[PDB]
RNA sequence: GGCCCGGGGCGGUUCGAUUCCGCCCUGGGCCAU
């Protein structure tokens, strides 16, 4: 019921079994010998190489490590090649350069090509610093191992695990530099209750200092940001968490939470309730990786957003969606409907080349001085958000992002209220709308 | 692909645009393992 014994419970929830782990030893088993009777450079890395992944969330990476000489070119088609043979049921899979992903006596393995290098430098992608961040940190880590794990499963449970730009959270190697520099996940919670947007840690230098923004340097690139995909929200949402956690501890932050179903006549309730305008942009979901995606869907809800407040609806917050089939751009806005006339600013007073100009252009009110200045009344072209929308998805699709805006351009539709609630969107309105239960 | 910094063109809107909404070529960097 106090802090250290609740971690404890907890270590059942992050550190696997034998079996999950022997299934992970006679797994790594194969995957060398097939690897070596074919006879290529591989280095094994990860989470899996250093123990510490977490329970049920096994996965074995490995690098392929090629001359400084060869082509990416051959990078890909060799480690493609190396890919199919080694797994029993490969998959072609896109980032970087590519790379493949199987299955191996049971369980979940990446191979990615990369470049075996000597010295930090001479590093060209991403994947070529991988093996350095293996090495560094494999003398460290050793008998933290589960400080590691608890902190995954924490961020974990509260949806801010991951590096990726579906998550924007914290990279599983951030994590262990972390652990590495306060020592403990205890440590970790409690320390990072201080932390701020201006926050750097030079893990290499043991040091903590204020800077531009949130960093932490890399051990192996003084010039890197390991946290560099870390929205600052989340990053707040974390700080947020540990102050938290400290104050009450429990086992909860360790579970994550229920999806919460709501019936749609309570969503609807809560609408009416709120006397807001609440509507979603539908489209085609485009067939590009989340990675790509998710930064299109942001951007995308963005831009609309912002057409929306200088159009003066007043939105609250947005939010977006994604299923197999299609996507959704959710919006709250505070004005149901607006004034079709509108007034808008003119020259001052005494400048009367420009009033003239001004008062030239036929409006339907005729305008008025206003403390030394012109103003007409002007004539909106649309007086609803959603009527708004459609005018702005229609004709500004391009900046939706490449493929967002592409898939808006040959389709979407505006959804509201009885029928949006049927959408598979939920879950995301009762997050955006803070509802709570 | 998204994001940050910089050029060269244009369009729309506006009394007035480098200054808003956008479109084209283009230089630099960052992220996603
Ligand atoms: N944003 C990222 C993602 C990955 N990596 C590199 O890729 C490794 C992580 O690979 P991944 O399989 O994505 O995660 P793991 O670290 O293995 O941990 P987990 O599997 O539990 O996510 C890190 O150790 C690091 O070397 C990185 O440096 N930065
Ligand atoms: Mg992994």
């Amino acid at each position: 019921m106090k802090v250290e014994e609740i971690l404890e419970k907890a270590l059942e929830l992050v550190i696997p079994d034998e079996e999950e782990v022997r299934k992970g030893r006679e797994a790594e088993e194969e995957l060398r010998r097939r690897l070596d009777e074919l006879g290529v450079e591989y280095v094994f890395v990860g989470s899996y190489a250093r123990n510490t992944w977490l329970k049920g969330s096994l996965e074995i990476d490995v690098f392929l490590l090629f001359p400084e000489e060869f082509s990416k070119e051959e990078l890909r088609e060799r480690g493609l090649e190396i890919g199919k043979a080694v797994l029993d049921s490969y998959e072609i899979r896109y980032a970087e350069h590519p790379y493949v992903h199987g299955v191996v006596k049971g369980v979940e393995v990446d191979v990615v090509p990369c470049y075996k290098l000597k010295e930090p430098k001479n590093i060209k992608s991403a994947v070529d610093r991988t093996p350095f961040h293996h090495k560094w940190l494999e003398g460290r880590i050793k008998g933290k191992e589960n400080e590691v794990r608890l902190l995954k499963g924490f961020l974990k449970a509260n949806g801010i695990y991951g590096a990726e730009y579906k998550v924007r959270g914290f990279s599983g190697y951030l994590c262990e530099l972390l652990i590495v520099f306060y020592g403990s996940f205890l440590e970790t919670v409690k320390n990072a209750r201080r932390w701020t947007r201006r926050t750097v840690i030079d893990v290499a230098k043991g040091e903590v200092r204020k800077g531009e923004e949130f960093f932490v340097v890399d051990p192996v690139d003084e010039k890197r940001n390991v946290a560099a995909n870390l929205s600052l929200d989340n990053l707040a949402r974390f700080v947020h968490l540990c102050r938290e956690f400290m104050e009450a501890p429990s086992l909860g932050f360790f579970k994550p939470k229920h999806p919460l179903e709501i019936e749609p006549e309570r969503l609807r309730k809560i609408v009416e309730e709120r006397g807001t305008a609440v509507f979603a942009v539908k489209f085609r979901k485009p067939d590009i990786v989340d990675d790509n995606l998710y930064p299109q869907l942001e951007r995308a809800s963005r831009k609309i957003f912002e057409f929306l407040e200088r159009e003066n609806f007043m939105p609250l917050r947005s939010a977006f969606k994604a299923s197999e089939e299609f996507c959704y751009l959710l919006f709250e806005c505070q004005i149901k409907e607006i004034s079709r006339v509108f007034r808008r600013m003119g020259p001052q007073f005494e400048d009367e080349r420009n009033v003239k100009k001004f008062l030239s252009r036929n409006r339907a009110f005729r305008p008025f001085i206003e403390n030394g200045r012109w103003w007409a009344f002007e004539m909106r072209k649309f007086t609803t958000p959603e009527e708004g929308v459609r005018s702005y998805a229609s004709t500004h699709w391009h900046t939706l992002g490449k493929n967002v805006g592409e898939s808006i351009r040959e389709y979407f539709e505006i959804i509201s209220g009885e029928k949006l609630f049927k959408e598979p969107v939920t879950a995301e309105l009762c997050e955006m709308m803070g509802v709570k239960d």
